[PDB]
């Protein structure tokens, strides 16, 4: 029985050691921790790039802007958020656990955050001073708090979301413009179930479809709807207008996520910022 | 009997619980599923970055231009594709799987898909009109369609490779400029074959290091030299030049891969940014 | 006898092909090679964003500015180093195992690759001509190689660092302004050691936490002290200038490490980009 006793042992760890080996060993057979940490991208390796001083955790100050250390997402998210050619002024994007967020003018706003029964829900800053209005044929998303931009009208205590966009291509000169907007309330408020869809059906996405289809076939562009999954949340859109809804925000509305291309064609690059810019 | 049941099972699986000592195991021992899970980095955190609403997949739209998904990928093309600070203009990659792609203008347009067997294998764009032709001690790469740069002649089932350089350093005032162009065939046709080598041997590489001797000793660079591993390639190196051989890019010219940068001290991003841009 | 074998290889074999069964396998299963290969993101597949004619290794000039293939390193340190917004001029970090680095001006420059003990410690570059004095109050980090950028005396053999920071709020009108000097020998230098900290107790922090506590509500700021953990390394605080302490360097004057914003609100920024520069 004893055997049994060494025998077993030879389950808890391997004979064999780290090395190139470890690449070739064949894939049926099972591997060990030294392998393991050789063949896979350790979360130690991550951990290891913003470490210094050898410290347990890394700076406070730099977790606070770095997703607390998710450098994968932070790598994208930057330049998304500003420098990008085609996005007018600065994009602005509130996202949680921080002091300051630019705004579109780019001046640094200490950030109101709403409490939601002894938990903080989401923050907001003033608008500031757009740098020029949204000129040329193009998609945008929008999100404001206590706020309607098309109406004009403040609704306390509820958040409302704005998608504009330009059906006709960018080359055609043909100018046909509509939007999509939604009011949620504060308390089921979850920023990962809204986003822009071009498969996922929904009742923006339906009107969209016929509506391009209203145009001239070589001047068509696939849909892009918008797409709510929290309860309570019902989305309208709008008729074919022709002219641009919204060409400026006032400084004085106050605003969560904000986002416009000058291009329509590159649409879902607004989806992947706002996807990048708050973990689910 | 049972004996050997428990005991099969008993190194089968792992007793352990994943926890904080699951860091601190022994590098032999080995592992469970929920060991692994913690530490390294998973296909799923990775997606599950551009994941919202729980679904399976990630948006289409987003999909479509990050390469279906490699966010590792995507952060670091994105930059060197738009905001350089030494790149001239805009260069200009055509991604697969796409249907807009930015010109050299900046201006997005509908991409032509060549299929060939029934296949897909490359896309290409109007250049359209240059912001500013590439005046400095600079180098880069060129891939066009149907049309050779260095001979301004029409192809037909013709890939034309070609690819500037400055010899003389950004002080050696010193001018002195060479190429190395080259023609494939659509059907053999592979983006990840061709590299730009300082160490691997060829033919462009082999001219490429004499002609910085005829440079003074203080003015020496480092060879970078066209290397295409595609079987049937011809490669080209002409005499020193002295003057910049391409200055600007006729619009009406078809055009695949553009990238210039004004300094040739930054040569090597122009490999990266090709050998990000096309998934082998 | 025949039993011993053959029960040691269904411990050494999992005998289960690798398919989605594997992604939904339970977490206390142990796997082997082929279901880590899929459920971690391998160290393979970092390779292979920058692999390239199925050569065995990545590309010498590209490997060389890319961090030797930390591609994810490579990704977030690029945009922070240059292109961002609310930096003066051009952010001058010069990294290890390089040919060229930036100036300030944007030109690249030789690197005088410092070698101590016949190992190379550091490298450094001429500073060349400033584009801007160094606008308002914001904070910075400077390395500086044999120098004093505070005293602008030369010190042989001895590295000095300097930071520079503004207490108030960019908001508020009233200035305050603050810095932090250190000088340490070549000979124990080591870039992973030092960093700006908001948590880490130092002797730089203590100065500047009352510093700033000095000032009257609503103008205070979060304080941000120097921690050097380097041994024999003195850290000296001023009092409140209340004016710039630094506008511009001289060209002449070697650099090693200059970051600056505009705005104090991203000091983060900052420390990050010294975290991604230099690998521990």
């Amino acid at each position: 029985e004893t055997e049994l006793r060494a025998l077993k042992k030879l389950s808890t760890t391997t004979s064999r050691v780290v090395g190139d080996s470890t690449l070739a060993l064949p894939s049926n057979v099972k591997l060990s921790k030294g392998e393991v940490e050789k063949i896979a991208v350790t979360k130690k390796e991550m951990f290891d790039e913003l470490a210094q001083c050898n410290l347990p955790t890394i700076e406070l100050i730099t977790r606070e802007h770095t997703f607390n250390g998710d450098v994968i997402r932070f790598a994208a998210w930057l330049f998304l958020m500003n420098g990008q050619k085609l996005m007018i002024a600065n994009n602005v994007a509130v996202r949680m656990g921080m002091q300051y967020a630019t705004n579109l003018a780019g001046n640094n706003v200490k950030i109101t955050y709403v409490t939601s029964n002894n938990v903080v829900k989401l923050g907001h800053i003033a608008a500031g001073v757009l740098a020029n209005p949204y000129s040329n044929k193009g998609s945008g998303l929008f999100i404001t708090y206590e706020y309607n931009l098309i109406s004009n009208l403040i609704e306390t205590g509820k958040v409302c979301v704005l998608f504009i966009t330009s059906l006709s291509t960018t080359a055609s000169s043909t100018n046909s413009f509509a939007y999509s907007t939604c009011s949620v309330p504060i308390e089921n408020w979850d920023f990962n179930m809204i986003k822009l869809t071009a498969e996922t059906s929904c009742a923006s996405l339906t009107a969209m479809t016929n509506l391009v289809n209203s145009l001239v076939p070589g001047e068509r562009t696939r849909p892009v709807g918008l797409y709510v999954d929290i309860p309570g949340v019902t989305v309208t859109t709008s008729a074919s207008s022709g002219s641009l809804p919204l060409t400026t925000i006032p400084a004085v509305t106050p605003l969560i996520f904000s986002a416009y291309t000058k291009q329509v064609e590159e649409v879902g690059v607004i989806n992947t910022l706002y996807a990048l810019s708050y973990l689910p």
